[PDB]
Formats: structure tokens, C-alpha cells, sequence
């Protein structure tokens, strides 16, 4: 198995135990670093939208890793060119935190870390019919990364939580593995409203975890969405799974990867987006 606290199992052991693909040279996570990164004016702003006619519930469960929200089939999608024709079809939302507010975030933005980053996974619905065609598939995935950051002053109503609708209640030292519940729906689309959608980092790399598949086309939005810190310690009461040594979740997080490690057969290139000035 794998784990993020047990050193017998825990990230530095990936690129042997799975080494398709956790030693490959596309890891991620990366420093998303402005200065040594190529704005391309070409990519645009991202749109997340929902199907009107889907009635199908969503889930929580805590999968002894994350908080693992699983959106029904045919319900969110993500455009990248502005056309709502269902190129992007949104499969799961998961998060990753910090014991302290000073880490948890899996990216770095110059070095900085956020104390909790929010990833949407979404599958190429254009070329595959089904998740489970695209999870291993070459391109197959694309996943969107929110920092979230801690304020002491604010309306629950323009914190993170609204579009999350607070989980229904679910983040609490009950919610033991591999427990699910029904939530109501997230509105990610109010989501992605909190911060600039235009104005993010781009780059290929991989999943976060084993086996690290290099097919993710990634986004990384540079603004801040907003939580409060009694917001940000209801995930620390969930429970890791028991292949963790750690009790309580946290630090759920994959240190950092090179851009371009020295044995890279093709050097990839980190993207920088901003809105039409
Ligand atoms: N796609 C994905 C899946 C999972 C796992 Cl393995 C689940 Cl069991 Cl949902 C997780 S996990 N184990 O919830 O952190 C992370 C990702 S990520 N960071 O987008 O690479
Ligand atoms: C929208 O949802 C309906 C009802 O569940 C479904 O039959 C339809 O295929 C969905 N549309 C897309 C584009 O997935
Ligand atoms: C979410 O969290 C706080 C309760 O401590 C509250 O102010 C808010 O009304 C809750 N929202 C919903 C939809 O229950
Ligand atoms: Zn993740």
C-alpha cells in the first residue's frame, strides 16, 4: 500500500514501489514559479457549468487519504475554449491540508505554501466515454487546483463553504473511513466566482499519488479562494485510514517535483495565463 506519515510507504518510497509512473520526469507537484514561467495570452478564461437536467446526488466519503466529493455522471464539466459542448466532464473533488496553517497545499506559488488546496478531476470527454477509459489513458485527465487562504474577518456567505454548502455537516472526528454520506450538490460554479478564473498557472504533469500518472493537464488558479480557520480544523478531525502512522488527517500533501529533473528525455515548460488587458 502507500501513505502520506509512514516512512515504509510514504512519498519518498513511491518512485520504487510504483515506478509506472511515480518515477517518471512529468511529476507533480511543482513551485509554480511566476518569473521563470511563459505567459501564453492564447489560453483563456475557464468556465465551470452544470447540466440542467441532472437529478443524480452527490457524495462525500472520507477514502482514509481525503475528503473525496464524487459528482454524479453527465453533471459538471470544465471549458477551456469558451464552447459549453462537454469537453471536460468533472468526476470528483478532493482536498489536501496541513497539520498547522503554514502548509497543506500540494503546489507552491514562489515558494509559498497554502494551508489547504482544493482539486476538481475531470476527465477528456472529448476523446474518452468513461472515467475509467481516461484514468490511464495518455491526456486523459485534467484537474484544477484552488489555494484556499485563512482570514480572521468574513461572512460565511463569501468564504469557500457557501459553495460547498459545509459539506452538509460531514467534516468531524465521526466520519471514519470509508464512510460515505449524501451532501447537497457543491455549486462550483460559485466556486470558481471567489477568484480570478482567468488567471492561472498551466503545465503537463501527473496525479499526486500512486501510481502518479503522467496525463494530467493541470490549472492552478494564482488567487486565493477564502476560509476561516474554524473552516480549515474541521478537515483535521477527519481520521486517516489505518495505513497511515498519524491519527488525524493532515499533511495529506506530496512534496515537490522538478519541472525538469536531470534525466528528462524532453524538458516541459510551466504556463502563466492572465485575462485580455
Ligand atoms: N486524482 C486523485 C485521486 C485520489 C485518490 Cl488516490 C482517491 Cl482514492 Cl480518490 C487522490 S487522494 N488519494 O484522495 O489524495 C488524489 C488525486 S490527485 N491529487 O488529483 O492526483
Ligand atoms: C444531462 O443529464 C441528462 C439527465 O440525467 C442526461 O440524459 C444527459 O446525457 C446529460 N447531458 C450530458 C451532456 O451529459
Ligand atoms: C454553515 O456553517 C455555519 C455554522 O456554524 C453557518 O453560519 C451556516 O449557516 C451553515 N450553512 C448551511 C447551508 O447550513
Ligand atoms: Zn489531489
Amino acid at each position: 500500500e502507500w501513505s502520506y506519515t509512514n516512512i515504509l510507504t510514504g512519498p519518498e518510497t513511491w518512485h520504487e514501489h510504483y515506478k509506472n509512473m511515480c518515477s517518471g520526469y512529468y511529476q507533480s507537484p511543482i513551485d509554480l514559479k511566476t518569473d521563470i514561467s511563459t505567459l501564453d495570452l492564447k489560453l483563456k478564461t475557464v468556465i465551470i457549468y452544470r447540466n440542467t437536467s441532472s437529478t443524480e446526488t452527490t457524495t462525500i466519503q472520507n477514502n482514509g487519504h481525503s475528503a473525496e466529493v464524487k459528482f454524479p455522471r453527465n453533471t459538471w464539466f470544465i471549458s477551456f475554449d469558451g464552447i459549453l459542448d462537454y469537453k471536460y466532464e468533472i468526476i470528483q473533488m478532493h482536498f489536501h491540508w496541513g497539520n498547522t496553517d503554514d502548509r497543506g497545499s500540494e503546489h507552491t506559488i514562489d515558494g509559498f505554501r497554502f494551508p489547504l488546496e482544493g482539486h476538481i478531476v475531470s476527465f477528456r470527454r472529448q476523446m474518452y466515454s468513461s472515467p475509467s477509459e481516461a484514468i490511464g489513458r495518455p491526456g486523459g485527465l485534467a484537474v484544477l487546483g484552488i489555494m484556499h487562504q485563512i482570514v480572521e474577518s468574513i461572512k460565511y456567505e463569501q468564504t469557500a463553504f457557501k459553495a460547498y454548502n459545509n459539506f452538509s455537516g460531514v467534516l468531524n472526528s465521526q466520519f471514519v473511513p470509508p464512510n460515505n454520506s449524501t451532501i447537497d450538490d457543491i455549486n462550483l460554479a460559485l466556486l470558481l466566482s471567489l477568484l480570478n478564473p482567468s488567471r492561472y498557472f498551466r503545465y503537463l504533469g501527473s496525479l499526486t499519488t500512486p501510481p502518479c500518472t503522467e496525463n494530467v493537464l493541470w490549472t492552478v488558479f494564482i488567487d486565493p479562494v477564502l476560509i476561516t480557520r474554524e473552516q480549515i480544523n474541521l478537515f483535521r478531525n477527519l481520521p486517516y485510514g489505518s495505513n497511515e502512522k498519524q491519527t488525524r488527517m493532515g499533511d495529506n500533501f506530496r512534496p515537490i517535483q522538478l519541472l525538469n529533473p536531470i534525466d528528462t528525455l524532453a524538458s516541459r515548460t510551466l504556463y502563466r495565463a492572465t485575462a485580455r488587458g
